[PDB]
C-alpha cells in the first residue's frame, strides 16, 4: 500500500481509539465520577499519581473548557473521521478536519507549556504536578501524540489533491 | 453595495484595527516593558485597573501560551486578510481564514469561562486581581465577546461562500 492510504489508515485508528479515551479518561475531570466503576475511577487515579499529572485531577477552568469542547465537539467527530479515512476518497472530511485540526492543536499548546515551563510547587496546583524535568517530559510524552497527529492532519488536508 | 462585500468590508477593518490593537496592548504581556513608551505601558493599567483583566495583568502559562501564537501566527496574518477582504475575490484566503478563525475561536472559550467562572478573590491564586461581581464579569467579558463572535461570522462566511 501507499503512504498515503497507510496515513488514512493510521488517522482512522487514531479517531477509532480516541473515543474510548475521552470516554472512560478524559471526561473524568467534568463527568461525575459517580458514572464511572471503580475499576476506571481508580485506573485514572494510577496515572494522576504516577505522571504527576496536575491537570486531569483537578482542572482548572480553562482546562475544563477544552475538556467540554472534546465532548461536545471532538467526540461525535471521531466516528464520522474515522469512517472517512478507513474509507478512503472522502472529499467532505477536509475542511472538517482542518477545522478539527487547528482546534486540538490550539487546545494542546496550553497544555504543553504548562507543564514544561508552569509552577507546580506547593502554587495553586499544590504540588501535585511534576517537580523534575524528566517528570515533565513523561508528561509531555502522554500529551504530545495529540498535537502532532493533528499537525500531520492539517498538513494533509491542506495540499492532498484527493481531497480538494 | 451588497451582503457579502459588506461583510468583507467590515472584516477588512477588523483586521486592520487588530494590528495596533495586538502591538500596543496585548503583547505587553510576553514583550519586555523597555519595547514600551511610558505613555502606553500606564494605558494598558488604566484598562487593567477598570476592567479588572486578570490575564493581562499577569499573564498565566495558558494565556501567555495563546499571547505568543497572537505574535507569531495572528499578526503576520492581519495585514495579509485586511488586504485581502478589502480587495474582494481572494479565493487563496479561505483556509487560512478557517484556521485563523478555528484558532482565536479556540482561545477564548477558555478565556471567556475563567473570567465568568473562576474565582478571583485573595483565597485564589489571583490574590484579589479580578472581577468580583457578575456585572463587572460582563463588562471584562464585553471586551473579548467580539474576538470570538467575529472569527465565528468568518467561519461560516468562508465555509459555505462559493466565491472563496
Ligand atoms: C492510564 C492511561 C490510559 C492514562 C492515559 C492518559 C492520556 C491518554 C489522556 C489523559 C489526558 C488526556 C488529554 C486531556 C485533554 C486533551 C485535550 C483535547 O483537546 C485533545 C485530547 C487530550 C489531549 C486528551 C488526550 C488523552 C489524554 C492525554
Ligand atoms: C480601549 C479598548 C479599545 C481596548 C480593547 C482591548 C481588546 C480589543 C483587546 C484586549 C485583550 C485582547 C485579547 C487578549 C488575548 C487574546 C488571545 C488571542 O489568542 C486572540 C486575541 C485576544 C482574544 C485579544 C483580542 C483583543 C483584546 C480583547
Ligand atoms: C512542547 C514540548 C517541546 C519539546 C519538549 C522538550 C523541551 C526541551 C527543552 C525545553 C526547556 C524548558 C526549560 C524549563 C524546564
Amino acid at each position: 500500500l501507499g503512504a498515503r492510504r497507510g496515513l488514512e489508515w493510521f488517522l482512522g485508528f487514531y479517531f477509532l481509539s480516541h473515543i474510548p479515551i475521552t470516554l472512560l479518561m478524559d471526561l473524568q475531570g467534568v463527568l461525575p465520577r459517580d458514572l464511572y466503576p471503580v475499576e476506571l475511577r481508580n485506573l485514572q487515579q494510577w496515572y494522576i499519581e504516577e505522571f504527576k499529572d496536575p491537570l486531569l485531577q483537578t482542572p482548572p477552568a480553562w482546562f475544563k473548557s477544552f475538556l467540554f469542547c472534546e465532548l461536545v465537539f471532538q467526540l461525535p467527530f471521531f466516528p464520522i473521521a474515522a469512517y472517512a479515512f478507513f474509507k478512503g476518497g472522502c472529499k467532505w472530511i477536509r475542511t472538517p478536519a482542518i477545522i478539527y485540526s487547528v482546534h486540538t492543536m490550539t487546545t494542546l499548546i496550553p497544555i504543553l507549556s504548562t507543564l514544561l515551563l508552569d509552577d507546580f510547587s506547593k502554587s495553586h496546583f499544590r504540588g501535585q504536578g511534576p517537580k523534575t524535568f524528566q517528570e515533565r517530559l513523561f508528561l509531555i510524552s502522554v500529551y504530545i501524540p495529540y498535537f502532532l497527529i493533528p499537525l500531520i492532519l492539517l498538513l494533509f488536508m491542506v495540499r492532498n489533491p484527493y481531497y480538494k
